[PDB]
């Protein structure tokens, strides 16, 4: 069949319509307040009237730029039954191109090895050729630990996936699979799937246990061989790499270059599993058993050399990929992410193999987190940010790369076998299967080396770009550049399921990591403004957006400290509010509150979400990004376990926001009901803006009490408490 393989959803025009013409008259109105304040000056306060106007001016242009790529969202879906009739083939044959799966790991210790065995268990069991589906995992530690729990993963694939594949385990992750309560009674037996569920239990509890005893024996095992201590592989070879105990030649960061097959090539024909028996009942005369790519790699890393972290490891492991499979396609992981919908595969593929697919050079999907409470009290999910800006974006010409969960066209952009990928026809390089021998070995040795990036510009002037914080909306710029679009998936269940940011500590730091990377991309020569011409304004305004929102910081300090300062001081504003004014501002307020409405109605979100995430992103704009432009400036110049907090001085520059302010509002309320002017009809409403800025300063206030901060039944208490005194205090004196 010719059917469209993506199914498109249009806004309603009784929506879309009113949507626009209401940006319209915001935009219009902006204009006109605009005109308004600066033809009406304040000789009273001229220095902070030109400040006010700054500040307005500048707060216009962020929404300008914040809401103008978001003024023609269209959703789009895939389908599978067109791929089915298309590309799979009844005979058990199929015509699908090849495809690279990365999964990226930095330190066994401090991130959990039980969500690599996920993930690496999740892409082993996707549904997808076995043949074309390439698996390669960056360790960047080099630890034996993953290496090992990777081998036994391949040995235990044998019994998984089969499994996996036969009664239909949705999703993959094995703890995820065994953590669901309700399941959907999916199987093909019934007496046959539950003691195969039973069994399967006891079989993954020993080889959980297993997994917890692997550092234990592998430490036996050594100190047995061993009376510089290798980590002797199973064989009696001698481990290269990172040594634990650390000399001249094998110090953390001083190695060479390995390239190991642990799970070779998959026979082109089809497998049938063992008949019936008593060891293996389970009966597979018509599921396939065959087993995918699984290849090992360890960059080189020399002194004085900037490594340069993940974006280099998937440097290495994309020139690997480029020897071993030559795929055209290739997605990448983070440890923490795993599959949690086994079709996203095609789901990605789909938009590939459709027509027009050259322009599309990437693929986004959905970045899922879990452990957030049904609730949804500190918005986890980032779902008003995800589902809000990006899903829009995704309308016209594409979204952007975010950091994971993204698939990549390798064909746009070793130098010896550039040939084999750059060449028209690709497919001639997969039908003499390449076995693992001692030739590829040693070209991939050779040609796998670090030596390389001196003198050339992989890195430098194309590719991932180096010396930069965040690799993401740097690389789609410098892949947009050149004139190519993007796509974007949004499918239930969720695709990928990743791990949330675990407590406060890190999640501030990794808040400020985001920041400064914006800061430190904005500080380089990527500037929007002398983009190329073939940018389209759309995009080049949103990237404008992507890489100066930070900037709302400078001013939004100074808009808090304005209540506090104007209380103290007894100067307003705008001196007398005039009736063409307040008719301005409540017309001003109403439409933010209908675009609100309309945005919260058409991204199938609540009200609720969307008002947390806005507090959310108020606090951080107050805090992490000041933060952030600080230390940039400084630079230039030279459940249960959700409940624990731990002191840091980051935090301290909200404090005073909150309580500057909130003595200012009792000092005001005394200035006022000492009868300066009595009549406050018309200007009524300020103290209740006040509760409102109360709403968006209370989740990071009612979060660092932590366990204490159960409940406000004691932070109400103290605010109350802190209000009484200040306003005791003012009236004393």
């Amino acid at each position: 069949d010719d059917r469209p393989v993506f199914r498109t959803e249009k806004i309603k025009g009784v929506l879309l319509h009113p949507y626009r013409v209401l940006i319209f008259v915001r935009l219009i109105a902006f204009t006109l307040f605009v005109i308004w304040r600066i033809s009406h000056k304040n000789p009273d306060a001229m220095w902070l009237w030109v400040t006010s106007i700054c500040g307005e001016f500048w707060f216009g242009f962020s929404w300008l730029l914040d809401q103008l790529p978001k003024l023609n969202p269209i959703n789009r879906v895939p389908d599978l039954a067109v791929l089915r009739q298309r590309f799979d083939r009844p005979d058990g044959t199929s015509t699908l191109p090849g495809l690279d799966i990365f999964v990226t790991t930095a330190d066994p210790i401090k991130e959990p090895i039980l969500s690599t065995a996920n993930s690496v268990l999740s892409i082993l069991a996707a549904d997808y050729p076995v043949d074309r589906n390439t698996c390669y995992v960056s360790d960047d530690s080099g630890m034996l630990l993953t290496y090992e729990a990777l081998a036994e993963s391949s040995k235990f694939a044998t019994l998984w996936v089969p499994f996996c594949r036969k009664h239909g385990i949705e999703p993959r992750g094995p703890e995820s699979y065994f953590e669901l309560k309700s399941h959907p009674y999916m199987g093909r037996a019934q007496d046959e799937f539950v003691n195969d569920r039973r069994r399967v239990r006891k079989e993954y509890d020993e080889f959980k246990a297993r997994i917890n005893s692997l550092e234990h024996d592998i430490k036996q095992r050594n100190d047995g061989y061993n009376a510089p201590r290798p980590t002797w592989m199973a064989d009696g070879t001698q481990w290269e790499g990172t040594w634990v105990d650390a000399s001249e030649n094998h110090r953390r960061g001083d190695h060479a270059g390995i390239v190991l097959v642990l799970l070779n090539h998959p026979s082109h024909r089809r497998q049938t599993g063992p008949p019936a028996s008593a060891d293996n009942p389970l009966d597979l005369s018509g599921v396939d058993v065959r087993l995918p790519m699984l290849v090992y790699v360890s960059r080189e890393k020399r002194p004085g050399h900037d490594h340069q972290k993940k974006a280099g490891a998937m440097n290495a492991l994309t020139r690997a990929s480029a020897l071993l499979s030559n795929s055209p396609f290739i997605l990448n992981l983070d440890c923490d992410h795993y599959i949690n919908n086994s079709q996203a595969l095609r789901a990605g593929i789909c938009f590939m193999v459709g027509r027009d697919s050259d322009t599309v050079a990437f693929v986004q999907f959905p970045q899922r987190f879990e452990g957030v409470d049904p609730t949804d009290l500190y918005a986890n999910h980032n779902r008003i940010f995800f589902d809000g800006t990006l899903r829009a974006l995704d309308g016209m010409q594409g979204p952007i790369y975010v950091g994971t969960g993204c698939l990549f066209r390798r064909i746009t952009v070793f130098v010896d076998t550039i040939p084999r990928a750059s060449h028209p026809s690709p497919y001639a390089a997969a039908a003499e299967g390449i076995v693992a021998d001692e030739a590829t070995i040693v070209e991939a040795v050779n040609v796998t080396a670090a030596a390389f990036e001196k003198k050339t510009g992989w890195g430098k002037e194309i590719g991932w770009v180096y010396d930069t914080v965040t690799e993401d909306v740097v690389t789609g710029y410098r892949m947009h550049i050149k004139g190519w679009r993007s796509r974007y998936c949004s499918i239930y269940p969720h695709a990928f399921i990743g791990t949330a940011p675990i407590n406060l500590t890190e999640r501030l730091f990794q808040v400020l990591r985001w920041s400064t990377g914006s800061l430190e991309i904005f500080f380089s020569k990527n500037n929007p403004l002398f983009g190329s011409t073939y940018l389209h304004p759309l995009q080049r305004v949103a990237y404008i957006n992507i890489t100066t929102y930070p900037f709302t910081a400078i001013f939004l300090i100074f808009y808090t400290t304005v209540p506090a300062l104007s209380f103290v001081t007894g100067h307003f504003i705008v001196q007398r509010p005039t009736t063409m004014f307040y008719v301005y501002l409540g017309i001003v307020l109403s439409t933010l509150l209908v675009i609100a409405v309309l945005e919260v109605k058409w991204a199938g979100v609540t009200v609720f979400e969307w008002f947390r995430n806005g507090q959310f992103w108020m606090t951080a704009s107050c805090s992490a990004y000041l933060a952030a432009v600080c230390q940039v400036l400084t630079k230039v110049i030279f459940y249960a376990d959700l409940y624990v907090v731990r002191w840091t001085p980051l935090m301290i520059t909200p404090i005073i926001i909150i309580f500057v302010n909130i003595i200012g509002s009792a000092v005001a309320f005394a200035k006022v009901l000492d009868g300066e002017w009595t009549h406050w009809l018309k200007v009524a409403g300020g103290v209740f803006f006040n509760f409102w800025v109360l709403f968006h300063l209370y989740p990071f206030a009612k979060g660092i009490l932590g366990k204490h901060g159960k409940t406000p039944v004691v932070v109400l208490v103290w605010w109350a408490f802190t209000f009484v005194i200040t306003a005791v205090l003012y009236i004393n004196i």
